[PDB]
């Protein structure tokens, strides 16, 4: 009986969560605004989507991700000082701007990611507006086309390990924990671990990185188990299926080792170290590709040159940086070897491994004992 009322709940929840059916719409317009905005900022605006409005792994509450890019944006000549300070130039008028149309709470943040944030003058979204965030704008593509295979299965899983991880701070960003796409990567690899999500294993980007076509690919061949097409009309018996995965997540995090492995769609399971290799074969093709792009760079515009080494090794550095295999928690972004979870500092490593042994011990051990509204709640805890 409380099994029965839990998932009921659950799935309620969820259903209360889609975005209404104008929503589509409303996330348009608010591009449009975007736009606008932009193209007084910088040459040939463009301004793109992505975050969970493009995965649709999104509540009504989700902000917007927006990845802006310019006439000749490339996104290998970030690093290079001159074309940093450009950047910031840009973000600065787009900033401006945006206040002048009428965004609300307008801020200009000078970051490991130049970023622009506001709230949308007309709907209150939260805005994050960021310069050429291509990996973004792909792994976005990809998490949408593995929403697609069956979008309440995964949608219900991965809406309610958000709302968990949320509520539970287990997803803060803002406050030294894992975000919402770190997340999402773990409880999806748990599902490739249950045969529920396909392995992609092979991917064959120029970098050595999955792209949109890699998963597209092997998502058209992948087939949940026939018993998944009893589940579209019946709520109760997909509730099932969906606590079921969550169980399995809660229980996999709860024993799985880090010491060791780290968290990949491309290789789950993957050793520390030998991820270690792959990032060192990534950044060496990445650095030589960024070499040539500044040397063309500065050949055009020679009083930006000559090619600073301590620039380019910073750079470098920063690329390093942003792919420990050393650290608390290895979550692979499978765009671009980004350890999208080496922002967890190893003092937090109780916190939330504590959390998870504690969300399986509530959905295994204590199942008939259970409560929607008291698994799901607030943690004031880190
Ligand atoms: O470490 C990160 C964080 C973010 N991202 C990229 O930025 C996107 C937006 O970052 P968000 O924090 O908004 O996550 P989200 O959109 O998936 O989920 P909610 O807002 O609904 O909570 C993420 O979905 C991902 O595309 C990364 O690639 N790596
Ligand atoms: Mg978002």
């Amino acid at each position: 009986v409380a099994k029965r009322e839990f998932i009921r709940g659950m799935m309620a929840h969820y259903r209360a969560s889609l975005p209404p059916p104008e929503h589509s719409v409303v996330i348009h317009e608010l591009q449009k605004r975007v736009l606008d905005i932009g193209m007084l900022a910088v040459n040939k605006a463009h301004v793109e989507l992505f975050g969970s409005h493009v995965s649709g792994f999104c509540t009504p509450h989700s902000d917007a991700d927006i990845s802006l890019t310019y006439r000749n944006f490339s996104p290998w000549l970030q690093g290079m000082e001159r074309v940093d300070e450009q950047n910031n130039k840009r973000m600065t008028r787009f900033g401006k701007e945006a206040s002048a149309m009428g965004m609300e709470d307008v801020r200009y943040i000078r970051a490991r990611i130049p970023v622009v944030q506001f709230t949308d003058g007309v709907t209150g979204i939260h805005c994050d507006v960021s310069i050429g965030n291509i990996g973004g704008v792909e792994n976005s593509k990809i998490l949408c086309a593995i929403r697609q295979v069956f979008p309440d299965f995964y949608g219900a899983y991965i809406h309610l390990v958000k709302a968990w991880g949320k509520a539970r701070e287990v997803i803060a960003p803002e406050r030294s924990t894992f975000n919402s796409f770190t997340v999402t990567t773990m409880a999806l690899m748990v599902l490739q671990e249950l045969g529920l999500l396909p392995v992609f294993s092979k991917p064959t980007g120029e970098f050595g990185e999955l792209t949109v076509a890699d998963a597209e690919m092997l998502l058209q061949e992948f087939k949940l188990p026939p018993i998944y097409d009893s589940l579209h009309d019946d709520d109760e018996k997909l509730g099932e299926a969906v606590f079921f995965c969550l169980q399995r997540f809660a229980e996999y995090y709860a024993k799985y080792d880090f010491s060791a492995g780290t968290v990949s769609l491309i290789h789950p399971r993957r050793h520390r170290t030998v991820y270690e290799r792959v990032v060192r074969r990534h950044l060496e093709l990445l650095g030589s590709r960024k070499r040539l792009e500044w040397e063309k760079h500065i050949a055009e515009h020679k009083e930006d040159g000559p090619l600073d080494e301590n620039d380019f090794s910073a750079s470098m550095q920063n690329e390093t940086t942003q792919r420990p295999s050393n650290s608390p928690y290895v979550v692979e972004d499978f765009v671009n070897y980004v350890n999208c979870g080496r922002r967890v500092q190893a003092s937090r490593v109780r916190h939330i491994q504590q959390e998870f042994n504690r969300l399986r011990e509530m959905l295994i051990d204590k199942e008939s004992e259970l409560k929607f509204d008291e698994v799901f709640r607030e943690s004031d805890t880190v």
